[PDB]
Parts: structure tokens; sequence; C-alpha cells
């Protein structure tokens, strides 16, 4: 988790919408079972794309003002922006071959 941005409800417009690069948005909660199985795979996404995507985590039970303006209904759902808007989203947990697959579809 030491290369994952914490973000809040405050600090989005700052850290997403301003971002630098391609930033990947993982909205999660601690009941959520599926959320913590995809966990160690973001680590490992991090690590792998270093340099060319940023990731970060949005917990919505501590911050639940975000989720709504983006329409999110289920978690995890994992947003990518570039340049201030999202370029795409996959609900649902999925496999470190489906995310790189996913990336790679939107990173170039
Ligand atoms: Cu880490």
């Amino acid at each position: 988790s030491d290369k994952i941005i914490h973000l809040t409800d405050d600090s989005f417009d700052t850290d997403v919408l301003k971002a630098d690069g391609a930033i990947l948005v993982d909205f999660w909660a601690e009941w959520c079972g599926p959320c913590k199985m995809i966990a160690p795979i973001l680590d490992e996404i991090a690590d792998e794309y270093q340099g060319k995507l940023t990731v970060a985590k949005l917990n919505i039970d501590q911050n639940p003002g975000t989720a709504p303006k983006y329409g999110i209904r289920g978690i995890p759902t994992l947003l990518l922006f570039k340049n201030g808007e999202v370029a795409a989203t996959k609900v649902g947990a999925l496999s470190k071959g489906q995310l790189k697959e996913f990336l790679d579809a939107n990173l170039a």
C-alpha cells in the first residue's frame, strides 16, 4: 500500500482532476469483500506501472460525497481519469491479467 494515494472528498479535485498523467481511482469500503480481494492486485499494478500511472483509493464510508457525483452504484468500481475526465470505468472484481488488459486499452 505504500504507492497508493489516499484521497478524500476535499482533496479529489487537487489530486485527481488536476493530475498529470493517468490516475486509476479505486472506490472501496472495509466491509466489501471483493474490494479486499483486489487490493493486492492494485499494489502489483502500482509497482508495474510506476511512472506511467498513479493509483489512488477513496474509502466511501469515510468520504461519502464523491461516489454519487460519478454515478457509482456498487463497489469495487475503478475509474481511470485522464486530463480531468473519466476515460474508462470497470465495475466489480477482476484478475491482474484483466486489469492489465483494461489499462493497456486505455493508456495507448
Ligand atoms: Cu505498498
